[PDB]
């Protein structure tokens, strides 16, 4: 039955990380990680978290089963983390939230739900996006199609082109937007940008599906969620598909959130039913641990704040590799301008190298990115940058 | 978008959940549980799964995310636990383990995969069965189809009735087989039975789908593998999903697997990437905690050797209480026969009340149980023994 069966395509992002860990060079460099990692080029496991697992590991009296939304904390806490502590959506309960493995999967549940109890069919992603957003859509039947986002030259957000893009678009069709931090540009769009958006997407009929996977690593945990929050209040229904890999470090414990909007309460439960329908012909129900790590720390406010002191020295870490790398490419000298780098926002950034570029900098320095130029801005320490940014230089 | 959404049916399982959790009767009893429970009435987590917990807290020193595969460990111990410790298909390398969302998250894995990598279609299923297989399935996109099994008036598997089903199933349709302890009749074929079971696989082309969720429930754990075995060693290709979710009391941490066989190396490892794929569209890599603490306890003697025994407990409490509940009707007096409960491995078995009868028991006497009739036996305790059998008795 499988005799025939034709091998799949390399990851653009997991492959690369193969040739690296072979790449028995003396001073090679990762850019193509896609995770945080501090001053020592290490993903440590958060402290707040790991005070969060001694308590768990002292109070949990069982393992038995969650519900098929998991556990009723963690999702009351998302909510308010996404739309607002007093917010409308909230108390006119509106909103119903379950709890999944991580953002992917909350975007394939999203997916399911969707192409099962609805008439969509076409999902508009961004030009570039995160690759698996494709697959994801794909694997359960709904179709993708791209609208413009970047400006190639400028190295902006093409606001123009991206509306025209947006127009072909139907009512009744899902639209996707990243939260905040865009990956793989780390261009988002300001506030009035973000509102014209809601507007526009008011009139057209668009159904806003919200990826947010880096609250807190653009501005500010509320900062961040302005576009999602402007979106909220203009609309009577939307999905938003959440991670807390990257502002917890709980990348492998597989804790996301998927968040169901509908004009009103007897409406939202009557489609999250058929979303739990869907949760439980996929995986049953969500594993507990990372949940429950980020239930207990949200809801205590001695580990929410070394929790949020902790998500701040991220930010600002990452903040400082982009000033630091602008500054020293400026310094190594090089005709160029990558003044942009310190205007886009997160761990992602389009370096504005060429294929061949990419290319000859991992052959022959053992600089590594993704094909696409991306570069993460976490993988770059005070002690790397010289021979990074030399090694940028010598291929411009 | 979800203003005309019908609400999903009541779960047959999970909506008598909380039904029991209303009924305000005093000394109500609830066998349509699922899950194991000690005499006391509670789900405790394993100490030796408690002792592995305490370890990985000391020892982790990153959550960075795992390969889509899973933890390598946890993927050999499992072969090992599943197709003996020197198998040929462990030697040759023809098999290939990915760490799951439990074991029903290893059905939608192997669903997804099947459904786009080849040209299976039908899924045969007995019945009765686990009333999930056929949305996990379904909702991969491929057709149900059910094959003879129980036997109503002998209390048994009507093995003739059986061979007669599977007969109209042609080659590369795939045929669902649970490992041991049938859910939720807990009839299992006897070793010859799988044996000619196996050989009649091999000439009609069946692909066999094995589902393991209770290895180590019904006599032990090598013994209870005896059938997988026996179609192993038969066939060239097989696809086996398996749970820890019950023999490791790790419910909430959904830790499973699904484990791929084809007729070599090469083939196998072709197959595999696209398993992988079906995957990353699908939640991107599995929670490592569950998974992690499966690892470390089979990979630890000390550790291996108390988990041993506190499955042994659970195996033995159950067969106590077959035994007391036979025993404790045939005593309480009333005309009828309840000699195949003791024949009947795990934790489930019909108990062979009518509907009405099962009604009446829940309305009138507070007993709880699927509407099928099946009854969980590790939900009966020394205590609640003497009431239950008095009610069940009433309604005779
Ligand atoms: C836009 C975006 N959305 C969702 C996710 C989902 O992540 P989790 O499922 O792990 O919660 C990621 C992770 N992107 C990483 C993996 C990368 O860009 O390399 C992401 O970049
Ligand atoms: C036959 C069978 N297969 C697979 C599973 C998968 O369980 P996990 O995904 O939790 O690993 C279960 C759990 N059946 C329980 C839930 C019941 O019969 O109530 C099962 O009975």
């Amino acid at each position: 039955m499988f005799e025939n069966i034709t091998a799949a395509p390399a990851d653009p992002i997991l492959g690369l990380a193969d040739l690296f860990r072979a790449d028995e060079r003396p001073g090679k460099i990762n850019l193509g990680i896609g995770v945080y990692k501090d001053e020592t080029g290490k993903t440590p496991v958060l402290t707040s978290v790991k005070k969060a697992e001694q308590y768990l590991l002292e109070n949990e009296t069982t393992k038995n089963y969650l519900g098929i939304d998991g556990i009723p904390e963690f999702g009351r806490c998302t909510q308010e983390l996404l739309f607002g502590k007093g917010s409308a959506l909230i108390n006119d309960k509106r909103a119903r939230t379950a709890q999944t493995p991580g953002g992917t999967g909350a975007l394939r549940v999203a997916a399911d739900f969707l192409a099962k109890n609805t008439s969509v069919k076409r999902v508009w992603v961004s030009n570039p996006s995160w690759p698996n957003h494709k697959s994801v859509f794909n694997s359960a039947g709904l179709e993708v199609r791209e609208y413009a986002y970047y400006d190639a030259e400028n190295h902006t957000l093409d606001f123009d082109a991206l509306i025209n893009s947006l127009n072909e678009a139907q009512a009744g069709d899902v639209v996707l937007f990243h939260g905040c931090c865009h990956n793989p540009t780390g261009i988002d769009p300001t506030l009035e940008q973000w509102q014209t958006l809601a507007q526009l997407s008011v009139e057209k009929g668009w159904l806003p599906l919200f990826d947010f996977a880096y609250q807190g690593f653009a501005r500010g945990l509320e900062e961040d969620a302005e576009g999602l929050r402007a979106f909220a209040a203009m609309h009577k229904e939307l999905i938003v598909a959440s991670s807390y890999s990257k502002n917890f470090g709980l990348y492998n414990e597989r804790v996301g959130a998927c968040t169901l909007v509908a004009a009103d309460s007897e409406t939202v439960d009557r489609a999250f039913s058929q979303m739990k329908a869907a949760i439980r012909a996929n995986y049953s129900n969500p594993p507990a641990h990372g949940a429950s790590v980020v239930a207990t720390i949200l809801s205590n406010d001695a580990l929410r704040a070394i929790w949020e002191q902790e998500l701040t020295d991220m930010r600002q870490r990452i903040q400082r590799m982009r000033q630091l790398f602008v500054n020293t490419l400026q310094e190594k000298g090089a005709n160029r301008d990558f003044s942009f780098i310190i205007k886009q926002n997160g761990m992602f950034s389009f370096s504005g190298l060429t294929k061949e570029q990419v290319l000859r900098l991992r052959e022959e320095f053992g600089v590594y990115a993704v094909a696409s130029g991306r570069v993460n801005v976490a993988g770059m320490t005070p002690d790397n940058m010289a021979p990074l940014c030399e090694a940028i230089v010598a291929v411009l």
